[PDB]
């Protein structure tokens, strides 16, 4: 049994490294959509 | 040796779930911003 518990822990850890892979593939979208509105919501009121 | 590792899974599962609860809000803020940028590209073009 201890083996099963350890296996579950390993699987949960696998989910977390991947959860680093999610959180950095998403934070790039945070910065990219930040610079787009910093381009657009600057230029929209100017073209207003 | 089994006993302390059983608690370590309880530690690591919620730390996974905390990022997994941070996973859905991080999509949610992008889903909050997925719509307006595709909207303002029309609005900037309609005013232009």
């Amino acid at each position: 049994a201890k083996r099963k518990v350890e296996g579950d822990l390993k699987l949960t850890q696998e989910a977390v490294a991947d959860l680093e892979r999610n959180k950095k593939e998403l934070e790039q979208t945070i910065q990219r959509k930040d610079k787009e509105i910093a381009s657009l919501t600057a230029k929209l009121e100017d073209e207003q």
